[PDB]
């Protein structure tokens, strides 16, 4: 069995490599990338998502979203104040203002101690799940606005042509932002390519000892666990790395830099934090192999967790017994 340690890897494709997205993600999984439920691509030195960022501060961040939290510190929820729109530019002058910005620092492991120690102390302004692209329409490889949907993919394997559309996600980060352990919808791939600014550190939990976290989360969070049977789907739990460790949750850790994509792969628990304005774009995608895990996925039936349009036809086909109780919890 390859990579049977769960360690992430990190790929390092040619420019033909770079040309077949599809077959390249079956290749990592030859070598066992998804074992650790995270891995990262740097892309080959030819490539570019678009020739420069110097025309973005126009976009709008129409919710910014305040993560106040709760809790200890290394073990938290954070919950997502709406805040006035702003633009790019708005939002980039923010980040960098003194109440907001990224604290001295030696590298990167300061930097994670001092996050672990302090973030629920601040409460910084997240522009996250805004619609749209900034790969450019001429960037023919691993453009995450063109990649091949995940209902032509439920199609392709499973003959049922379902309603729904899948387009990316782009997230304007500042220091301390957050985002809580939580597998994709449907227990999904997830893409996620950082654009420009300050790294984004990742914290994964191996797919095949996802559980070993649940049952954790169930243990620290237990008023939310009575609530919903999958309330990690709601985004909201925080765990730290030394709690992680005092529990004997098995896990791994690595820093995205811009320029480089991170895959997660289905079922792969996963939470983070950015170390300063930044700009990443993700989206969910489907293999093969996620049929599997979509058929599988928990679900939150409780209310909280309120989902794209495009869930419905998931469900409704993969998880037909779970479809009415599912259906109650988005009405
Ligand atoms: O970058 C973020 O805030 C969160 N992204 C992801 O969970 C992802 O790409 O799956
Ligand atoms: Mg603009
Ligand atoms: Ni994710
Ligand atoms: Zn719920």
């Amino acid at each position: 069995a390859q990579n049977p340690n769960c360690n992430i890897m990190i790929f390092h494709p040619t420019k033909e490599e770079f040309n077949d997205f599809d077959k390249y993600i079956a290749y990592m999984e030859s070598q066992g990338a998804h074992r650790a439920g995270l891995a990262k691509i740097i892309p080959p030195k030819e490539w570019k998502a678009r020739e420069t960022y110097d025309n973005i501060s126009e976009i709008l961040i129409a919710t910014p979203l305040q993560q106040v939290a709760s809790g200890r510190a290394g073990v938290f929820t954070q919950y997502h104040k709406k805040k006035k729109a702003m633009t790019v530019g708005e939002y980039r002058h923010l980040a960098n203002s003194k109440k907001y910005q990224t604290p001295p620092h030696q590298n990167f492991e300061d930097l994670e101690r001092k996050y672990w120690k302090n973030r629920i102390y601040n409460s910084p302004i997240y522009g996250a799940d805004i619609s749209g692209s900034l790969f450019d329409e001429n960037t023919k490889q691993w453009n995450l606005g063109h990649l091949g949907t995940i209902q032509d993919l439920l199609e392709k394997e499973c003959g049922v042509v379902i309603e729904g559309v899948n387009t990316p996600y782009l997230y304007f980060g500042m220091w301390k932002t957050t985002f809580a352990w939580h597998t994709e919808d449907m227990d999904l791939y997830s893409i996620n390519y950082l654009h420009l600014g300050e790294p984004k550190t990742w914290y994964v939990v191996p797919p095949e000892h996802g559980q070993r976290l649940e049952r954790l989360a169930r243990e620290l969070f237990p008023g939310s666990s009575r609530g919903c049977g999958a309330f990690l789907r709601h985004k909201v739990a925080l765990i730290s790395p030394t709690v992680l460790k005092e529990n004997g949750i098995p896990f791994n850790r690595i820093t995205q830099e811009a320029g480089e994509f991170m895959v997660t792969f289905p079922y792969g628990y996963h939470a983070g934090f950015n170390h300063g304005f930044n700009c990443a774009e993700a989206i969910n995608f489907a293999t093969p192999r996620w049929i599997d895990y979509g058929k599988m996925a928990s679900q939150c039936s409780c209310g909280e967790a309120r989902v794209t349009f495009s869930m419905d036809a998931f469900v409704r086909i993969l998880q037909p017994e779970r479809y009415d109780l599912w259906k109650r919890g988005q009405d």
